[PDB]
């Protein structure tokens, strides 16, 4: 029950995932539109 592992980073996992990861860590609410809004993807591309 402490830690799921993650050694690795990057695009290790779906991206669709990792940038919902991306977002909740950020504090941007992707989850009622039903899919990640692309002004999210830009940014986690900018930023990651």
């Amino acid at each position: 029950m402490s830690g799921s592992g993650r050694g690795r980073g990057a695009i290790d996992r779906e991206q669709s995932a990792a940038i919902r990861e991306w977002a909740r860590r950020n504090g941007h609410n992707v989850s009622t539109r039903g899919r990640i809004p692309a002004d999210v993807i830009d940014a986690y591309h900018a930023a990651t």
